[PDB]
Parts: structure tokens; sequence; C-alpha cells
């Protein structure tokens, strides 16, 4: 009965995120994508739907929203692992502090997975920014999400 | 039927390694510690025995030796995940190259886990070096290993 | 007479900070902990509360004293006849931004900066993360001086 | 003439670190355009005219360099001038990682290349932001800024 | 007339190298790929084989030429009337050691260094890792020019 | 007198970056000991006497600094002199991470503290090893080494 939680704001979910979800789903019996309720572009409901749309082929993955401490979200679902994607060593050091804190306060482990090379430079933020000024980000987002993004801007 | 491989030379295994093994064993149904056959201090047999001694309380962990490509070792056992411990962002960038190569050539995923804070500075190499000049490393190694190390030096 | 200044906002002081204070006090004839007064971003504790929490935690360091200030840190340091800063570091990224600051402070005022690695046990605590965790009912009592933890619970109610 | 590069920034104000980069780009490309980014939603310390004047006064010895402002996507500014190279100065490994993301995005969306150059050691620690902050509280940054900038900065602060 | 030198051992040249060569050739009037001759560590391919593999892979770059040399790189660069080096970079750690070298080369000879980020697809390939993987029967054909891959298989038998 | 620190290295040869660190330590501690590490299993370019002579000649203006060689564990060298501080110069974040490991180990095994100081910008890029390599192939490193070193280095190479 293994399992992991994949956390984020996912505003919107990118192909980099989806790659991490797919890898987590391949290695744990159960995966929960945890969507933070927190000034964003998409509502929590929209963010959840976009993730659900993009993960239809992952039968052991579900999507849920929450707030407060991530470790409480994880433990209240009977799990004690987080899976997070990483691009750089700079990312590793900041996330490292959080992972060690989360282990300390709740015994929750964090597993980091290296970004697929093709998505090393995509982030929800840069994708939104580039799209806003007319740049083509269609290759960096699920087809679903891309059309939804065009809608919000226009 | 989940599983992961924890690779290394483990010459000797440290408490930092053992911490990673325990976390992997807690999150995967099956863990295999892969001991590289490669100028070291302990023979492969000694390294295996020291790991087996220190992991007696982990029923779902086994220890095996091998050489060649790690991804072949992993795939030949029906698995496609590696679990590796990390201390720094410098570690992340070098290991990152390897993880991406391993994914490319064999579809094998790599999950990195942050070192426990108390073992952030221990490595097989520094422990051997410090012990050689008379420094006390007893708190950094399994009790087992520590006595074996004293034997090799004296 | 040797000496160094240990700067910060200390909102609140953590065991990571205390570890740096103790190491500085062991190596310099005098240490001054310099608590930043910031007009804009008012934090959780007042400057007086922050000073009191540091003094409680450093009661056994007779050569360390606690003072508040604002503006340019190197002015604070030189006004007290000193020309060294001691700061704790956790990561390589920490070293890069702090490096820029140290070189700037050396350039503009001839004040040197000595960095010390945090004890492994406190490598992940920070004032901001401790407050955030505590706010949602996480237990950070092992990461803070005893008196700080008590005061922090009070401010949260 | 033929080869060319764009040196982007907010240059609010330009520093000696920036000037070093401009000089090195101008020595290696037939033309260099210093691209002054203006955020239409947030005024910097200096207006666009002031920023451009300060750069021109300290680049008078570089005949193949010119200065232009813009906004929006950098790659559009570069391509609309028939170029496809950006030259940017870098101080640290942390500098490299975030600029890396933007360089790969810019290549992806517009085929524009980015060349990074290590800043001169003497300027490894000046940035526009740190210079402004230090000057605000009275520190001496005169050796870090061109003559075209230092007293104009002090004037803004006073 | 602008120009730059792209240095390396290229044992063998990879698609990561080729990507850098193409970008340099697109931005400079001339590019010289400088192949290191090393008396001590003899690699897998001879200098002549390495040059031939680069020339095959750069056949469509008319302003790029391939030459060998040894000793101080900045001497090679200045002897050819140039004063720029172009090098590919993958990581922040790469930037730190290469940074030291670039500043040294600028100091001793006035030669500048321009760094370019590898294309994402080739960020993990290196000559050494490709050889190691190939030695044990791993498939690196997507990471090397077609002709290099053929030659590499031959040397392994 | 009372406070004190040890500045360790192989100093094969000492560079201006090292000297900067020595001067800064000597300004902040009552006594400073430069600890010259000798590997009994591998000769450097310079013998122990040569290394010590080159350091002494370039630290004559520092009355509270002395120079001693040793081998084995640094923390034993430090503690046997009644001190418990190491001062080391650092150039980069990568420098910090590996030195971090050794500093935490040294504190663990012997209670010895390590203080790091940022090298002066002008020397951010000299190391003993790179100076030797550049000089070997004829590059000019005269501005990176004290007078006590440069021509002795050229002599070794010739
Ligand atoms: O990443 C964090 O640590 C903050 C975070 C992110 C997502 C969440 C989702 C559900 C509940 C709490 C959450 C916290
Ligand atoms: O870490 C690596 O990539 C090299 C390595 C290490 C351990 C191994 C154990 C068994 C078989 C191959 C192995 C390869
Ligand atoms: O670290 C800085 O440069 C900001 C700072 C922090 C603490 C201070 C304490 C007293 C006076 C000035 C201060 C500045
Ligand atoms: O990169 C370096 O500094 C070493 C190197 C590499 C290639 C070379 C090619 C020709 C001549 C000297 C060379 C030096």
């Amino acid at each position: 009965m293994t399992g992991a939680v994949c956390p984020g704001s996912f505003d919107p979910v990118t192909l980099g995120h989806l790659d991490v979800f797919e890898r987590a789903a391949a290695q744990f019996d159960e995966v929960i994508v945890a969507v933070l309720i927190n000034a964003g572009m998409f509502t929590v409901d929209e963010r959840i739907e976009m993730i659900r749309e993009s993960t239809a082929d992952l039968p052991n993955l579900r999507v849920e929203s929450g707030q407060g401490l991530l470790v409480d979200f994880v433990r209240e679902r009977g799990l004690n692992a987080i899976v997070k994607g990483l691009r750089t060593g700079t990312d590793f050091e900041y996330e490292l502090q959080m992972a060690q804190m989360n282990k300390h306060i709740a015994g929750v482990d964090t597993f980091f997975v290296a970004t697929a090379p093709a998505y090393s430079f995509v982030s929800s933020s840069l994708a939104k920014e580039v799209a806003t000024y007319g740049g083509d980000v269609s290759a960096l987002l699920p087809a679903s999400v891309h059309q939804r993004l065009l809608g919000k801007l226009r």
C-alpha cells in the first residue's frame, strides 16, 4: 500500500509537472496531486480540472485541493512521502530546507526527481509571462491547458 | 509490486547510507542495495556483510553485488527506479547528468532523498581518512562497521 | 581587544542563531548582536521583545551584548570601534548572495566578514520557516530556545 | 555591419559592471544594441531618458554601440532588428541557473541565442540594486559607477 | 572580421558540442575548433580521427575550421589573430570552474570567453559518459553524430 | 596573546589570495599560525623550507603571524597549540559545500570552529594549481603571486 503526494499551485499545470506525475504514478501504488489554495490566474477548480484532464491515463492518481501544512495534508491521507520535481542545484538547496523541516515535524519523507531535459526551462510563471506577450508555449503545456490559457488572456 | 535499487560502493557503509536505505524500505515494497565491484579498503564480501548486519530490521531489503551499467542491474531485477541520497546542490548537478542519462538509455527513474541533517558531513572517504589519523568516527558508523574499521587499520 | 558584530532581524532568534553567537563569543573578545529596526516591514515581535529573547538565550555569554540599530550595517560596526561581521551560513546559495554583500561592505568601509557553517542539527531552521510551521500547529520547540517557544505560542493565540 | 548582439537590462542605473560587458560585446560583434527595458507598470529610479543619457555618456568611445529602449519580449526586440544574439554578464553559478532558464526559453520561442560573459573581478559585487541601497544609507559607491551616474544618483536620493 | 575559438578534446565530438559549434558559427565571421593534443593521457581516438569526425559533422558550416594544438589556449587564440573563446555550459558548477579559467585567460592575455547554454536535449551528454555507456552496450546513438556512432562501435570491438 | 586562529593550506606556492586571507586573520585575532601541510607521500613543487620562506618573506609586516608545518589531522595541529579556530578563504558556493563538510567533521571530532572569508575580488581566480599550470606553459602570473614566489616558480619550471 505505497503512496506519494505531489504538491504545487499548478497555475497552470505544465508538461514538466505532468512528467513528474507520470513518474510518481509509475513507482507508487497511489498518487495524490495536492493543489494549494492560497493572486493567481486560474481558480482552484480550474486548476484541478486541468490536471484531471491531463492525467486521465493514470488510473492510480487523484487530484485534491488543500491548505495549511503540506505534511498534515499528507498524513491525513495515510501517507508519508512527497514527490517533487527539480531543475537545478539552486532548487535542491531551498527545497532541501523544507524537506528536512517536514521530516522533522511529521516524519514525512521527500523524494526529488530530475526534470525531463525537454522541460528543464518551463515553469507556470514563465509560460504565463511568455504567452501574455504573444510567445508560442503550445509545446510546453498539455493541449487542454494551452487552449484554456489562450482564453484567459483573450 | 513496487521497488527501488540503492547503489554505491559502501566502503564502508555509513549511518548516512543506512538512513537512506531505511527511508527507501519504508516507501517501496522491495529494496535492493547494489554494491559495486570495481582500490578499496574492504572486499565486496565484507561490504555486503556489513550492510546485511546493519539492515537486519529491514525485512524487505536485500543486498547484492554487481558491475557494468547500473541500469542493467536494475532492469534485470524487474525494477526501474534508483534511490540515491544527496547532501548538496553540487551533488544534485552531477547526479542529475547521470539520472538523465539512465532515463534516456533504459527508462530507469532516479529518486533523490535529502540527507538526514546529523549525517550531512559523513562520507565513507572522510570517515576512513579521519579514522586513519586517530579521529573518533564511532557516532557516524553502525557499531558493527566501526569495530571492523578499527581492525583494518590496526 | 578583538571584536565582531552578528547582525540580523532575529524575529525570533533560533537555535541556529544561538549557535553562531556562541561560536563568535568563543573566538572574539567582544561580540555585539545587532538587531535591525525596520520602519517598513514590522515583523512578529517588537525590537524590545527580540532583544529580550536574545538576552535570555545568551545569559551565559558575558562578552556578548545585544543592541539595536538601523541603516548601513558597516556604520553600526565602525561606530563601535569594530571592523568585523560574523554571520552563519547554511548553503552554497547562501554563500553567493552573502558574498556580494561582504565584498561590498569591505569595499565601502573596510569591514571584514567571517562566515561560519551552522551546526548540522539547525541547518534547516530559520525564523521565517519556524513561524510558518508554528502558525499551523507544527512543533518547532526543538529548534528554538525554550523561552522563545513560550513567547511564540502566546503571540499565536 | 553583419554580426550583432543585444545587451539587455533595466540599467537603473548602469554600473561599471554593465559597461565592462558592453565594451567586451562591442569588441566582438560588428554592432551592439544596448536594450533598456522599461516596465510600463513600475517606474524605476531614473526615467528612460535619464537611463539612456547615462549609458551614452559612458559609451562615447564605442563607435559601434547604440542605445534603445523597449518593453515586452526581449526576443521581439532582437528579431525586429534582424539580430538573433543576446549578450549578458554573469557573476555566479546561481546567476547562471536562472538565466539558463530564460536563455533556453528564448531559444525555444524565437531561435535567439544567448552568450554569457564573466564580469571583471573588480565588479563582481556591484549591481544596480545594491548600489542604490548602499547609496540610500550613505555608503560610498563612487568607484562602482561611471561618472555619468554617481552624482545623478545622489541627486535622486536627496 | 570577427571570430572565436571553440576548444576541447572532443574524444569523441558529441551532439552537445555540435550544437555549440553551430551557434558560434552563426554569430561570428570565423570559428576555429581547437582540438587538444595531450602527450600524457591518450584517449580513445587519435587527434586525426577526432578532427575527421568534427569535419564530417560540421560539413555545412563553411566559416568553421578544425585545427589541433597544445599548450596554453590563449596562445593558440592570439596566434590566429583572435581574442575570443566560445564554450558550452551545462550547470552552475560548470560556470564556477570555467569562470576561474575565463578570468585567468582574460588577465594573462586579454582573451574573452563567451559561454552558451547547451540545448536541453544534450544537457546530459558528455564524451566521457557516452564512451562509458557505450562500452557496456548502452545505446548512445541519439546523442552523437551518425558517423561518430559508427566509429565508436568499431573501436569497441 | 589570547585569541588565535590557524590558516591552513599546502601553499605550494603561496598566492596573493592567501596573503590577503592571512592579513585579514591577523587583523582580527591576537595570533595567527599559518599551517603548511606536507604530504609525506607526495612532494609538491616546493620543499617545506621553500614554502615557509616564501610565506615569511611576504608576511614580514604582520608581527602577530607565524608559520609552521605539519601533517595528519588539522584539528590536532590546532588543539596542540591551545587554539580552536581555523580561518579559510573561499571563492565560490562550490568552495563552500565541500569545505562545509570538512568544517562540520572538524567540529564533530575536535570542537574546532571554522571561519570562512570571501577572497578579495582581484584574486578570485588565482589558485596555486592554476598559477603553476599557467606558468608551466608560459603565461604571465606575476601579478598574482608575491615577489617572494614568482621568480622562484619560474626557476622550478626551468
Ligand atoms: O509546498 C508547500 O509546502 C506548500 C503547500 C503546497 C500545496 C499544498 C496542498 C495542499 C495542502 C497544503 C499544501 C501546502
Ligand atoms: O553508480 C553507478 O552508476 C555505478 C554503479 C554503482 C553500483 C553498481 C552496482 C551493481 C551494478 C552496477 C553498479 C554501477
Ligand atoms: O545585514 C544588513 O546589512 C542589514 C542590517 C542588519 C542589522 C543591522 C543592525 C543594526 C544596524 C544596521 C543593520 C543592518
Ligand atoms: O581549454 C584549455 O585551456 C586547454 C586547451 C584545450 C584545447 C587546446 C587546443 C589547442 C591549443 C591549446 C588548447 C588548450
